[PDB]
């Protein structure tokens, strides 16, 4: 799932998101499939808080543009003590992810939905002096959105839904730049095999953006036992804006070159500075999901779900400055599928148990996968439980645990000329687990 995150509540996490938001009176419908809101008979307010623990590691090699094993370079440029390098260490993280849903039926035909969601999120921080520093150091992306939706009941077996999401994305990327290595491979300054890791500066890009998105859905209940749903979330145009700066620890090599205007001579059309304003498109991919919930009896309900994400829109990551390209990195993500199956079982009038599993394809591919987002296909295994209060005017608590088994993937990353011409040869191992807890208030 690259850097897209499931936008559900604890109950959803408990069943690996199977059935989407089609289970009875699930406030998450306010965003996931607004149409299902037409079948929620009362006011519901819900808050979810997840903690995601992600483990990321690299095992392998890295080479400079001349085929030499990468080294740790120098403390502060030629003449200073040589530094050692490393495997990057643990690049994973632990993060909190809140989610809120509110559903308010208006008429016997209309319902209103409000929600706070986190559509996008990823993070990887490799030790600054690791062997793959020419490809990545830090990567941080998070998208939080506020939503408003409306549902319209056409029949007692069909309804439609539509909504708008106001999204805010913040992004950060840091990566080592080796000007001498870039020059050696340039169309204007090549010829001399400058040694690698003599010049070095940390490139840092910080950008943000707020823009609107639209989504819609439809629900069809053929047999009171079966609830089918189709939801579509359109791609969200998202041009991130901010700045970039280079933190040189070169003994003055990098700044001397830049102030000397040598970069533009190496790569005509390039206007690199020690710092400047910047932009980078990072559209939130469109996706569609088909959900089906079948109630076998008064205690067992199962759900199946298939989501097609149009990750193909993420063709490249291009850093621009004043409308001009600084560097364009191809990623050519592939469209993806995510299948889930799971369900709920009411043990008593108070207790309910959940479980589920899902298969989620990674949009990354071998030719372009790098250390920023080194994921692979994942298998999701979830367990959940819910408790409705005895002496309460309707307050339910839910818990969930979810483990994500990610397959070990290869990294064969090659850097283009202006990025130093180096390459990686290894594999990333990742692991993920989520703890979820929510409180649902059925005030009505
Ligand atoms: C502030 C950081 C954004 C927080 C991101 C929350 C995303 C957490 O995980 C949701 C479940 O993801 C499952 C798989 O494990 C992650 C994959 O390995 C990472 C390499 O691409
Ligand atoms: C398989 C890896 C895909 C990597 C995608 C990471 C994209 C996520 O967002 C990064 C934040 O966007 C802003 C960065 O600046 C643009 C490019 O970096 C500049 C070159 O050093
Ligand atoms: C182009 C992005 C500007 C973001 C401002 C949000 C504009 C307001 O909502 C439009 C949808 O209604
Ligand atoms: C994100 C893209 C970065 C693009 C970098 C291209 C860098 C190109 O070459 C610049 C040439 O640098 C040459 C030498 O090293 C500097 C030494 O000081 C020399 C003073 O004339």
């Amino acid at each position: 799932a690259g850097f897209m995150v499931p936008t559900t509540n604890t109950a959803g996490w408990g069943r690996a998101m199977a059935g989407g938001s089609l289970f009875p009176n699930d406030p998450s419908a306010a965003f996931n499939n607004p149409a299902a809101m037409a079948f929620i008979d009362k006011r519901i307010a819900q808050l979810t808080v997840n903690y995601a623990d992600i483990d990321i590691k690299y095992n392998g090699d890295a080479y400079d543009y001349q085929g030499n094993p990468m080294t740790g370079g120098y403390q502060d440029g030629p003449g200073t003590p040589e530094l050692g390098t490393n495997d990057g260490g643990q690049a994973g993280f632990g993060a909190w992810l809140p989610t809120g849903f509110l559903v308010v039926p208006i008429n016997d035909r209309f319902a209103f939905g409000l929600s706070q969601v986190v559509p996008m999120g990823m993070r990887s921080t490799w030790d600054p002096n690791w062997k793959g520093r020419d490809f990545a150091v830090d990567t941080k992306i998070e998208t939080i959105g506020l939503t408003g939706s409306l549902s319209f009941k056409v029949n007692d077996n069909f309804s439609l839904g539509a909504g708008v999401i106001i999204q805010r994305t913040s992004g950060f990327v840091s990566q080592n730049l080796d000007l001498y290595a870039s020059a050696a491979n340039s169309p204007g300054m090549g010829g001399i095999p400058f040694p690698a890791s003599n010049s070095s500066a940390l490139m840092r890009v910080k950008v943000d953006n707020t823009s609107p998105g639209f989504f819609a859905g439809a629900v069809w209940k053929p047999t009171d036992r079966d609830t089918l749903g189709f939801a579509y979330h359109a791609k969200i145009r998202n041009k991130l804006k901010g700045h970039y700066n280079l933190y040189d620890h070169d003994g003055g090599l990098t700044e001397g070159a830049i102030e000397g205007g040598t970069p533009g001579l190496a790569y005509p059309g390039l206007d690199l500075r020690m710092g400047a304003s910047a932009s980078a498109r990072l559209d939130i991919p469109a996706y569609a999901s088909l959900d089906w919930v079948h109630q076998f009896n008064d205690r067992l309900s199962l759900g199946a779900s298939a989501t097609w994400t149009e990750w193909s829109s993420f063709q490249d990551l291009t850093l621009k400055s004043h409308g001009n390209t600084i560097v364009s990195i191809p990623y050519t993500y592939r469209n993806t599928w995510t299948l889930a199956v799971g369900g709920d079982y009411k043990v008593t009038d108070q207790w309910t148990m959940r479980a589920g599993v899902a298969y989620d394809q990674t949009p990354t591919h071998n030719a372009t996968r790098d250390p920023r987002i080194p994921d692979g296909d994942r298998y999701f295994a979830s367990l959940g439980a819910g408790y409705r209060f005895q002496s309460m005017p309707e307050l339910s608590i839910d818990a969930a645990y979810s483990r994500q088994f990610v397959k070990e993937v290869p990294l064969k990353t090659v850097n283009q000329d202006r990025l130093g011409g180096g390459r990686l040869d290894g594999r990333a191992t990742s692991k993920g687990q989520v703890f979820s807890l929510s409180a649902t208030y059925d005030f009505h």
